[PDB]
């Protein structure tokens, strides 16, 4: 198995030239204990990047599974260095969690590329730590492999599931409609949350860890064990164990992340009612790998059945979903339909069709069969217009409710009209969403703009929103929706999303007013104003709507350099940046 | 806070040997504490920690004491974690009854010698709660319970698989050739899905429920799952309550009345709980100076059964708590006037007041009292020329076994059973397949030298299943005797407990194959129909062997433990009260 | 290497019993563990930790226990830790004696019960190295010593303050009212700047120092500061080194010769060592099966102080480990014939081979052989009327003290003192300044009911201190005398463990205040100059009283415990040996 080699390490701690050198760093990385014959036996150094912290609640079983880790590095040969990254936490970090993914990510790449680091441990769970983890270390291109959190024990309140987020949303409509109160209402969200790991809805975070299970970085099962279980701290274990050999053998991230790779991520998240936001990621992710992701790639997985029984789209929550066979089960479906490459490499070191052998699913209530599935046409259906050359539909969670009012009417199916109600930012929407001189009906679309990369800044989880007051007590849950930002992963809003480009750049959105008329057609995949070109340019000389002045340095230089999510949000001028281990860096004395 | 003068103050602040008070203050500073925390007065809390690499089912308790630590902060004590003698029920051999009484000494020994105000304790593991609570008792300072919690669900193939009751079903089943050895190995896997105590109604879930009914730790303390938020908020809330035992100065003996173990008892019986119970809480009530008769669990031998739980049940740990766990069991005994509801505990409140809004939220789990699981759930006490002592595990009577035995015409409860006797568990696993005994159907499975002295400590090997033939045939269970114990977790109706013993000279040592014994659940009674004479003639070929002692612990336990019966006590420890109310000499 | 069936292998892959087998298996893995780990084959460490907040000398073992298990790791084992009974010298009252064998009993039942193929011992502070030892050595599995180390150098006002020293020295600049009651506590603070034990030649500092000199710990780990990265480097060495010797079978009883204790009595008297050395390594003796005998200290009484350390010498523990620690020291009594320098050790190599090359480096601290600190620095053992049994601290005899009573033109080393007896130390503090008892510079300070059975458990209270009379007149020490003990941080040439003590008849029951005793260090004699008639007398007025048990343990160890000249051991627990080589029963 083992063939020795000299890793980037050996650079630093047995040094040819610079002896000086060499002195200077095996000096106080014995500090704490190390022994020189373990930083001078040329096992390979093995960064493990921690995102757990007390304010990262959803990574935080990440302090207790480091030890597994690193067990599993020692037996198997390496040196562990368990190491820190920019913080994330998606619930309460503002103005969004969005600002932080590629702040994090520059952080990573300079520690990993700037440190005596041969492979990397990345550990994930919360909405954007799995993206901006997998976006760094390709920058880079050491052996690289996820670990997973994975998500919390099901939530129960008077003897009902409550999954996290998805309970934000339904309260919402509750204390609107005055079934609830405003302790009822916290309570409720408590009750979400009944232990460590990240939201226990097929939301962005169990999305994004399904994510690179179906890309190959993790070990077969890994996304989907509920943190708390003692799966989860075997499967620790096993990944320490397995990233010596991914050192020693010398599979980097660009030997994975192939574009069949990617496109076999596309095809899980529809399959699995994932959420929207792995698109911005899965781009931001195949761009920094050299990867190009086209809207064409997102049409081809529309059709794609949803299968997994989860809320937002289902009934169940994490639990379920991995006792019936998590991701490698929803993955053996795809496959035995060719919808699947079965032949890419992953970090098992076997295919991915070597690794699904077996991972039939074990309870056919969570996890429905291809051919008898819960709803057809799952997959993100890309919409263009004249408002937007690109966003996405959450095909996955339209209502029955939904469909028979809109996407039913008997010669047009698949295509309604409705009167836009267009709203500033997600606090002008609060303050006029009940103002009865907006006359809101049933063939109203609510509208937000301002939200994107730049407007907000950072894309912001504000889309999904409910009807007036007066409609919800109706019994009238939703309205039609679209925004140029985004909205949770847990969402259970048929929107239209992630609409590039945004308003605040000058995209079509920009010159809606509230009472167009906007038109969707779903067989053809358009969504458009109609708005003569003349009215158009007469209020595109008006200006683009105004958004919030820069706060922070880290906004200035957002603002600068992202992309829009189009392209995934990126730092643009960072995708340029391939495989820098290839260089060493210069000495620093 | 008053303030009071607690005795950690006689060694921080004696204003006689002030030469003392600089010696014991020097070191409790060298990993930072500052001088103002040790001599400001704040009560120090000791926080007996359980868990260990080697003690899985309490090892939650190294994360849980941070929480701990942060409510006796923010309350205003200073806490001071220090570890006991390690037990891990599953793996010590020769038997894990052993360390009980060793980790009661140790116990008592660092709460009475160190500067020591109040304890949190916390527990988990089998006998780690009784062993907290009766040293705890003995020195009698302020004392509160944390318990660890079950583990979450077991799932094998979309089936419920209890802690424990998986190894003895499995044992079933792979006599009749229903499931390959790896597969034995790997459903046992299943069953411990996380952290935490075994997630079945054992002696774990048994024993820190019954901690609640003692009124020992906090309203709805004991069920918690070990990995849910919950349990980690509960750990916060009792290192605040326990810096408040402090200063009301709330003992051990203020709390542990009769009364308080008769609601124990009570709520054994209606919790389908471990016989287990039966020694630990003998012992407790024993330390405390509180007498349990023979006659206080018969008087629970009525209540019904109201939890459905494994092993006399169906769901685990999970469901049982998110029903109400122990406070909804407490509720349906209270309203039927089956519990003294004006007993303080620790919460500063009566158990009655505790337990308002308590009812259960999930009826198909706790049922109610008047339309329950079953009647007749408690302990069954029997006695005849065997024992003087045995409880009999009604919760868990199947209906095979109801048919058998306990149905004969104009004659029901009464039941005759040929005794086919082992002498030790290894003689059980070599002879029970061997066609020279000819079992029956209408055979008791007998098992000796499993007690106190004989194992020693007494042994969990009386639920014995019958030959490989019978269990062919689908003759599940056999009717079981002996005076070792069995696994909370056994879903076999066994009489248990024999006190005394057979190696003592109790009426086991002479019980021979072929013997008949003659059980009647009416009269509590249990004999074997054997004639004085023929007694005596064989009283005279002596006792049968037990081992020898092989360890140092071993002799010291030999010599004083007492029988089940009287609680498994060190019998000369008991004599110890309120050890507290006197101060240790000075050691320099 | 070749591979071996451990004894773990009786719970994890059983042949005769697959369902014990599945439930040992599971629950060791609800943390996280994998199958792959515990079905293997490879050994499993146990850990033995001693460290806890209130155990501030050991604590250092709670983040070095990382390096422990990295290198169990990396040298193919499964590390597994665990507590034992909790010991702090400082704070444990009325003393941390009493606590060495009840962790003792604890150990054992650890190491034995459970399945634990070799075990790294912690320690530190006094008691836990003999009681770590003493449990490796009965029940015989391969084991190694890992050492906490003592603390950093303590200054106050640009002075070296040692732990434990500078209280005895604080005492007398109180009666002579030099300082105030709170630079006391200030000066004693000083003395502990950092983790570790103390930074004095005392009882830790002499136990780990005679780990090292047994064998049973790698070279040099003894004297490195706790706080130094030496010293994690050192317990991941340690953590390698117990795999290998888990697969060599290289058990304590292969290493724990009388040549090997010789080797430890030898090195004790060459660095001024504690005098508690003496029960302890007479304890580990007896259980290693060997006897060591009052010849034996005799042997090594001309054996010159080589150690420049307080109390004896001057500096702490900082400048002796870097003057090479103690192996230094054996390098010295190596090259002067006084080692066996054959003997096998944890490391592999012989004690001659362990230390070529390890000649001190700052003869300032370490003194040559020949050109020595002070001469005949031995324990000197004394015979008499009083007791059968004691020794006496002679590296701390000062020059003052050696004129005063040593001196005599006719007969140097004799001389007659005029008993004043206190009953326990409490009578000491209420009477040393009564002034009816007309102390003066040819007084002996007696101190009586202090022994195992008296205190009960030894008691560091014979380093008594003049009244305040003499301390002003500068007479800074009397001679003392006593059936209990003293710190091994005292700078007293106090005669000690007087076996027997008072309290079970020994002669200083019946000796009075006033009576004259007579001390001949040439002939080791001590006497009491009374006759025949007024002894018999005496003693039918009784033994002087004690106080009365008062914990359950204390009346087990009251009951068991031997005297401090045969190592004040449990007596009938010395029988027991090599308990790894029968396995105990399976517990279900
Ligand atoms: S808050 Fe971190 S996963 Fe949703
Ligand atoms: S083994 Fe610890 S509770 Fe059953
Ligand atoms: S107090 Fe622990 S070493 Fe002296
Ligand atoms: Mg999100
Ligand atoms: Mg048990
Ligand atoms: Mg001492």
């Amino acid at each position: 198995n083992r063939t020795p080699r000299r890793f980037r390490s050996r650079d630093w701690f047995d040094n040819p030239d610079h002896i000086d050198m060499t002195a200077l760093y095996l000096e106080r990385f014995m500090n704490y204990g190390i022994t020189p014959e373990e930083l001078r036996s040329g096992k390979p150094i093995i960064g493990i990047a921690q995102t757990g912290s007390d304010i990262s609640p959803c990574n935080r079983i990440h302090l207790d599974l480091v030890q597994r880790v690193r067990d599993g590095i020692r037996d198997a040969g390496g040196i562990p260095m368990e190491f820190p990254v920019h913080p994330i936490f998606e619930n309460c970090r503002r103005p969004t969690a969005a600002l932080d993914r590629n702040l994090s990510y520059l952080g990573l790449v300079e520690t990993l590329h700037g440190y005596p680091i041969d492979a990397v441990v990345l550990t994930t769970g919360c909405d954007k730590t799995t993206p901006a983890g997998i976006m760094a270390a390709t920058t880079v291109n050491i052996p690289a492999i996820v670990l997973s959190g994975g998500p919390m024990l099901d939530g129960w309140h008077e003897n009902e599931l409550v999954g996290s987020g998805t309970v934000i949303w339904r309260s919402r409509r509750k204390l609107a409609a005055g079934e609830i109160t405003e302790e009822e209402f916290i309570d409720r969200a408590a009750s979400s949350a009944p232990s460590a790991g990240h939201c226990n809805t097929m939301g962005t975070a169990s999305t994004m860890n399904a994510v690179a299970e179906a890309l190959g970085l993790s070990l077969t099962g890994c996304a989907a064990i509920p943190a708390p279980y003692r799966e989860r701290g075997q499967m620790a274990y096993k990944t320490g164990q397995r990233i010596v050999d991914l050192a020693y053998d010398d599979v980097k991230p660009l030997d994975i992340l192939t574009k069949q790779a990617f496109e076999n991520a596309i095809a899980l998240v529809a399959a699995a009612g994932g959420s929207t936001n792995a698109q911005p990621h899965i781009v931001a992710m195949a761009r920094h790998a050299g990867v190009e992701i086209t809207a064409d790639d997102w049409r081809a997985a529309y059709d794609i059945p949803l299968i997994v029984n989860m809320q937002p789209a289902g009934k169940y929550l994490g639990e379920r979903f991995h006792r019936a066979g998590g991701a490698p089960a929803v993955l053996w479906e795809l496959l035995q339909q060719g919808r699947l490459h079965g032949d890419v490499l992953t970090v098992t070191g076997k295919t991915m069709s070597e690794n699904l052998q077996g991972r039939e699913t074990s309870d056919r209530e969570v996890i429905f069969p291809y051919h008898e599935p819960l709803a057809e046409k799952a997959g993100f259906l890309v919409l263009k217009g004249n408002l937007f050359d690109f966003a996405i539909m959450k095909s996955s969670v339209i209502g029955e409710e939904f469909r028979k009012r809109y996407l039913s009417q008997p010669g047009q199916e698949g295509v309604f009209e409705a009167r836009a109600i267009v709203f500033d930012g997600s606090d002008d929407y609060h303050k006029r969403i009940n103002d009865p001189a907006l006359e809101i009906d049933e063939r109203c679309i609510l509208v937000i703009r301002g939200a994107g990369p730049i407007g907000w800044p950072g894309s912001a989880e504000v889309v999904n929103m409910q009807p007036p007051d007066h409609l919800l007590k109706k019994g009238i849950m939703s309205l039609p929706t679209l925004g140029d930002g985004r909205q949770s992963g847990t969402a259970d809003s048929p929107s239209i999303l992630n609409a590039s480009p945004e308003s605040a750049i000058g995209g079509g959105l920009s010159w809606l007013r509230t009472g167009d008329t906007i038109r969707i057609d779903l067989n053809t995949g358009r969504c458009d104003a109609l708005v003569d070109e003349a009215t158009i340019a007469a209020r595109k000389q008006d200006g683009i709507p105004a958004v919030p002045a820069t706060m922070t340095p880290w906004q200035e230089i957002y603002r600068a350099h992202a992309s829009q999510l189009d392209t995934g949000g990126v730092l643009e001028f960072a995708v340029k940046y391939q495989d820098l281990a290839a260089k060493l860096p210069r000495h620093n004395h």
